[PDB]
RNA sequence: CUUC
């Protein structure tokens, strides 16, 4: 729930619509960050596409770092 | 709901 970073840019590595999650690779540190469908801002509402550039916050989830408030750049 |  704690915000670790804000307005981070990254590239969607993959996002699986069957399982409802994927990973975004941060452009600043080159680390993958977990992203759940519920963390994506508005059929497949709340999805992102592989290869897309997104902007997001990084928070500390139960299981480590995850994306929050995932939107288009800007 | 953590590398499909």
């Amino acid at each position: 729930k704690k915000v670790i970073a804000t307005k981070v840019l990254g590239t969607v590595k993959w996002f699986n619509v069957r399982n409802g999650y994927g990973f975004i690779n941060r452009n600043d540190t080159k680390e993958d960050v977990f992203v759940h469908q519920t963390a994506i801002k508005k059929k497949y509402l709340r999805s992102v596409g592989d290869g897309e550039t997104v902007e997001f916050d990084v928070v500390e989830g139960e299981k480590g770092a995850e994306a929050a408030n995932v939107t288009g750049p800007g």
